């Protein structure tokens, strides 16, 4: 579609931390967002954390957050999967309708890059690992 | 494990059709078998689908049978991207627990060879795009 | 740097035909144009090879170009790779300094596309597999 | 061919260190080899080396030599590479004409997996980051 062009508004929609609250994208209003939806069972996914946690601890106290959000079909294998590979990025999950139906999240590995103003700067952003990652963040922080 | 190494017998497990009929693993025995194990949400698996194709194509009539097996949660979203791609090979879905419990199924991509004898050959086989799996293929047939 | 920007001028540069004819990038200004910087010894290039040349198929009498061109340090082995698999695209090859210099081609695989006005669209641009090269294609189209 | 097939004995070659210092594969022998080809050019190449490092940090002590062999037409770049990213694994290049024509080293990334009795155990090995490696590494050591 066309509302996923830079500059469109982000569409907002809501994610389980793991100690299971609710949160919202739109909590994270007025810093840059860099999503990162995974699953626990995508290879590929999971083959840019690295890239992803690195970047996480490069911007670390800048005015960015990085979401790493699971849109595993249910809450029990992200879990398990936590369990027994730590991390240091706070952890989310969403099955929200809005993943599919607004941001058009047919496939991963997928990542979203969203400015300070809540507008898309990349609705299909480069993977963490890529080399222009880095310039893009630092554009828009 | 090591009830997967090269020589092991293959563990069956059981599939669907498109038309709902169960179908076995162990049906195909006597045939090479390579299996694709994919999922619609999973942009690289399907980034292997043409590969997998192809091979499909360049085999026909040879004593191999080619695999897709979609590892999708639910058979609906499976039924849905069939729908609107079309493909030659016939397709199948597994939920079997065997999957997981006996073959190790933890990530996608992941591709599974086996010979004649209903034995492995490689229980993490090469990518259908990969340079070597033809000369693979050919050294099982 | 930042004279990569999307907006920023395109920079021109030379590259070979197989008839051994000098081009130059700034030949095809007026079309959009969507580069694939690739070699021979490039597996993962290579396999972005068929949705390239899928892409060059579809957008066929559009006012598009598709370049794929060959950073292999000599003629020789990019001519004799050609030799052996036919491709339908016109193919092309550089080692034009400009690559390295101004358009920072550091890694490969590596994709351009830039509009009609000879700017930048995007000089890090989506692989020609992606779900949203189309998409962008057709914005700038 | 068939001189790579699991079994066979492994292809000699050399290659340079750092310092200038020429070494053969067959200076190894005794240990298993695992080679990760690479060029600094090869964007994919360079994502599998965390990985391959990682490995090289986990088996440290053990009877195994983990031997990135840069195949870079020219030492310059390689050297220029390995001076602003440092690595601790020791670094070899190679250009010897038995990459080619005896491994069929014809596209990168490639690894190859070689056991103490100096034999091939994988002409085609797995990545560094893949799930498998680990446990082929261990099966051989
Ligand atoms: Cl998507
Ligand atoms: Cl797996
Ligand atoms: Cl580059
Ligand atoms: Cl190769």
């Amino acid at each position: 579609a066309s509302k996923l062009l830079p500059g469109q508004p982000a569409i907002d929609f809501e994610m389980l931390d793991v100690e299971g609250n609710v949160k919202h994208l739109a909590d994270f209003k007025g810093k840059v967002i860099y999503i990162d939806l995974w699953a626990t069972w995508c290879g590929p996914c999971i083959q840019e954390s690295p890239a992803f946690e690195a970047l996480g601890k490069k911007y670390v106290g800048k005015d960015i957050v990085f979401l790493p959000v699971s849109t595993d079909t249910t809450t029990k294998p992200w879990l398990r999967y936590l369990d027994g590979h730590k991390k240091e990025l706070t952890q989310y999950h969403s099955n929200d309708v809005a993943l599919k139906e607004s941001w058009a999240i047919m496939y991963i590995p997928r990542f979203i890059l969203i400015d300070k103003d809540f507008n898309i700067v990349n609705a299909y952003a480069p993977r963490p690992s890529s080399e222009e990652i880095g310039t893009l963040i630092d554009s828009v922080l």
